[PDB]
C-alpha cells in the first residue's frame, strides 16, 4: 500500500533526502506532515508547495510568524504534529535530544518510528525500549541500518560480534597535540558524508561513533564487550556481525543516505533504486586499521556510560551537546569537547538509575547541561 | 540430533577437513561411510580406524584387496555405498564429473547433499536439477556458501546480481605470453588457498570460475546476466549478492574451507567456533580488480556454454578434464587448456540439447574429450 509518512525535520540533511525518495517514490510514499525549525523558510515553503502538504509545524516563533498559517508552532510543535496526524511512519531527523519527545509520541501513535535521530534513543534509552513493539523502531543510521540487513545472517545465538565501522573523521591519523589547534572549518568538513553540522561536528570528535556504540547496544540487545569498532576511511562498508562459526556478514555501498532511509520507510521491503551499488568493475580498495584510542577516548567514554546504564548514557549526550555547542561559539578548544564530557561523567554517579519517567531523562540532562556549562565558563 | 554423513572423496582436501569438523562436533555430527579411489591407502586406514566404519568404497579393485575388509570396490562403488547407507547428508567430495552418479543416487535417497564436487552438478545440469527436491542441495564450494548467506538479506525479486570473487590464480596480471612458459609446478602452486590438484589447476586457468558461475546459476536459478565476477586477491569476501536497491551484503573470513564445510552439514544452523574470524585490531585491506578476459577467457567461455545449455555445460567441463590431463602429462602448454576448450565448446553445436537420461550426458562428455584428444594430437 500507500505509506504515509510523516517527516521530522524536513528541511535538513536527513529530510530533504527523504523528501527526495518519497518524490521518486509516489506509489510507495506519501508525505503527510512536515516538521522543521523555523531557520530555513524559502525550503520549507517550496516544500509546502512543491508536495501539497499544510500540515506543517515550526519550531521557531518568529520564523512561524513571518509565514503565517501554520498548525503547530512552538517548542512542541513537532510532538503535537506527530499526535495528530494519522501516519504509517513517523521519520524522526530531528537533531539532538529534543527529539525525545516526537519519539515517544510516535511511538505511541503505534506508527513505524524510522529514527535517524540516534540522540532520543541515547537519552530515553529503556524508556524508549518500553514504549515501542519489537520491530517498531527501524534504523535510518547508516550502521544500523547495516547491522539490521547483517543480522539476517544467522539467529541470535549465533552473534558473536557487531563490528561497527568509523570513517576515522577528518583528523584520523592526528595526533593528540594537533587537536588542539582544531578550527570549527576544520571540523565542519567530513572526509566521506555531506551532513548536517551536528552530526559533522560528532563525527569529528568520535562522539558520533561513541552515540552510536549505544544506539546499537540498545536496538539489538547485543553487550557492550560485544561491540567493536573499526576504522575503515572510505565508509563503504557501513557495518558487519560476526557469526559463531567464524562467518562475517557485511552492508557495503558507496555512502548515500538515500538507501537506508529507503529501507526504514518501507521496511522490509527494499525501494529498486534508492542508491548507487558499488562498481566492482573498477579497482577499489577496502581498507581498515584500528581506532586510535589514546587520541580519540571518546568511544571508550561511551561505553562506560553504557555499561553503567540508566540515565548515564543521557549525561552523555548532554554534555557533548553543551561542550560541542561551547566549541562551536569559540568558549572551548577542541579537546575539550570529549574533556568536558569526560569530567561530567565522572562525577555523574547518581544518574546511574533506570529512569521511570521522561522527567527523569530530563532531569539527568538538565543536571548535565549545568554541570557542563560550569567546566566551559571555569 | 545426531546427524548421519557420508563422506565420498574422504582421503582427499574436501574430505579431511570434513572429517576435522565431524571429529570436533561428535554430538552434532556421524560419519556413517566413507569413500575413496585407492591412491592414498595409509589416509583411508587411518580414517577407518578414528571413524570407526568399515561402510567404505574403493574404486581401484587391486587397492581395495590391499587393504582389506572393503565391501564395495569399482568404478560403481561410491554409488553403490550411496544406494545402500542410511544417512541424513552426503557429502559429495569426489573430483571430476565421475561424481555425477553418487551425486544422482544421493539425490534418489532423498538425503541432504553437500556439495563439494561441482563438476557434478555442472555436467548434470537439468538432469541433476531434476532429481533435487527445494533446498535439498547444499553448497560447500566457498563462493557458493556465501551467496547462501547473503541472499538472507533480502526477497528473491530484490536480488540485482550475485557477485563471485575470484583469487586470480598465481598468474594473476600475466600476459598471454607469459602463460606459455607455465610449467605444472607453477600451475600447482595456489596464493591463498590449500586444494587437490584438480581444484588448484583449474583455479590458475580460470576454469574454475567458469564452473563456478554455471554452479551459481544451477543452484541458485539466476540468470547468467546477472552473475558476475571481480578479482579479489586476498580470498577474504567469498561472494557478494547486490540488491535492487543498491546495497551490497557479502560474506568474508579468513579463508579456510572449514567454514563451508561446517555451514553445509548442519544447515542452516551454524557451528560454533569451526573457523578463525577475521581480525580488525590490525590493518589490512581488501582489493577489487577486473579480470582481464583477453588473457583469461574461461568464464565468459563458461556463460556461453551455460546460456546454450542442454549437455553444453558437461561439453565444457569434459574438454577441460581431458585438456588439463594433456598439460599436466606435459603434452600441451598451458593457455591451449582453454583454447582446447574453446574449440570443443564451438564446434558442439549437437550437444545443445538437454539430457533425457545420464547416458546423454556420458555420450557428450565422450564426445568432447575424444575432441579434445584429437586437439592435443593434432
Ligand atoms: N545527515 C546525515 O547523513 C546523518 C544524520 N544522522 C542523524 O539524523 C538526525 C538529523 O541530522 P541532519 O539531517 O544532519 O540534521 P540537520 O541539521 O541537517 O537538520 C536538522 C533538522 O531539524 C530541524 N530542527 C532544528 N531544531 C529544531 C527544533 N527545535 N524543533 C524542530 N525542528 C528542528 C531543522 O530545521 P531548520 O534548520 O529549518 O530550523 C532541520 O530540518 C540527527 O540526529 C543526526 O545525528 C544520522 C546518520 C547520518
Ligand atoms: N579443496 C578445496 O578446497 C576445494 C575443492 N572443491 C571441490 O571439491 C571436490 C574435491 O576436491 P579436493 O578435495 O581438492 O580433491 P582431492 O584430489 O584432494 O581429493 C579427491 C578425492 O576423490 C577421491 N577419488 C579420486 N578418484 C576417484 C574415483 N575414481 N572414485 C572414487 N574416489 C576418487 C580421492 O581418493 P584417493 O586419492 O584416496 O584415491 C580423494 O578422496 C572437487 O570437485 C573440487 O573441485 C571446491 C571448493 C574448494
Ligand atoms: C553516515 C552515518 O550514519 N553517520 O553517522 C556519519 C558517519 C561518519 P563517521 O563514521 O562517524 O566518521
Ligand atoms: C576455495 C574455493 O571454493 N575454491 O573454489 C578455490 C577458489 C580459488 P580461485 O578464486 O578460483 O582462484
Ligand atoms: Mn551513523
Ligand atoms: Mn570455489
Amino acid at each position: 500500500g500507500r505509506l504515509r509518512v510523516v517527516v521530522l525535520g524536513s528541511t535538513g540533511s536527513i529530510g530533504t533526502q527523504a523528501l527526495q525518495v518519497i518524490a521518486d517514490n509516489p506509489d510507495r510514499f506519501e508525505v503527510v506532515g512536515l516538521a522543521a525549525g523555523g531557520a530555513h523558510l524559502d525550503t520549507l515553503l517550496r516544500q509546502r508547495a512543491q508536495t501539497g502538504v499544510t500540515n506543517i509545524a515550526v519550531a521557531d516563533e518568529h520564523a512561524a510568524q513571518r509565514v503565517g498559517d501554520i498548525p503547530y508552532h512552538g517548542s512542541d510543535a513537532a510532538t503535537r504534529l506527530v499526535e495528530q496526524t494519522e501516519a504509517d511512519v513517523v521519520l524522526n531527523a530531528l537533531v539532538g535530544a529534543l527529539g525525545l519527545r516526537p519519539t515517544l509520541a510516535a511511538l505511541k501513535t503505534g506508527a513505524r518510528l524510522a529514527l535517524a535521530n540516534k540522540e532520543s534513543l541515547v537519552a530515553g534509552g529503556s524508556l524508549v525500549l518500553r514504549a515501542a513493539r519489537p520491530g517498531q523502531i527501524v534504523p535510518v543510521d547508516s550502521e544500523h541500518s547495516a547491522l539490521a540487513q547483517c543480522l539476517r545472517g544467522g539467529t541470535p545465538d549465533e552473534v558473536a560480534k557487531l563490528v561497527l565501522t568509523a570513517s576515522g573523521g577528518p583528523f584520523r591519523g592526528w595526533s593528540a597535540a594537533d587537536l588542539e589547534h582544531v578550527t570549527p572549518e576544520q571540523a565542519g568538513a567530513h572526509p566521506t558524508w555531506s551532513m548536517g553540522p551536528m552530526n559533522t561536528l560528532n563525527s569529528a570528535s568520535l562522539v558520533n561513533k561513541g552515540l552510536e556504540v549505544i544506539e546499537t547496544h540498545l536496538l539489538f540487545g547485543i553487550p557492550y564487550d560485544r561491540i567493536d569498532v573499526v576504522v575503515h576511511p572510505q565508509s563503504i562498508i557501513h557495518s558487519m556481525v560476526t557469526f559463531i562459526d567464524g562467518s562475517t556478514i557485511a552492508q557495503a555501498s558507496p555512502p548515500d543516505m538515500k538507501l537506508p532511509i529507503s529501507l526504514a520507510l518501507g521496511w522490509p521491503r527494499r525501494v529498486s533504486g534508492a542508491a548507487a551499488a558499488c562498481d566492482f568493475h573498477t579497482a577499489s580498495s577496502w581498507e581498515f586499521e584500528p581506532l586510535d584510542t589514546d587520541v580519540f577516548p571518546a568511544v571508550e567514554l561511551a561505553r562506560q556510560a553504557g555499561v553503567a546504564g540508566g540515565c548515564m548514557t543521557a549525561v552523555y549526550n548532554a554534555a557533548n551537546e553543551e561542550a560541542a555547542a561551547a566549541f562551536l561559539a569559540g568558549r572551548i578548544g577542541f579537546p575539550a569537547i570529549v574533556g568536558i564530557i569526560a569530567d561530567v561523567l565522572h562525577a555523574a554517579d547518581q544518574w546511574a538509575v533506570e529512569p521511570a519517567t521522561v522527567d527523569d531523562v530530563l532531569d539527568a540532562q538538565r543536571w548535565a547541561r549545568e554541570r557542563a556549562q560550569r567546566a566551559v565558563s571555569g
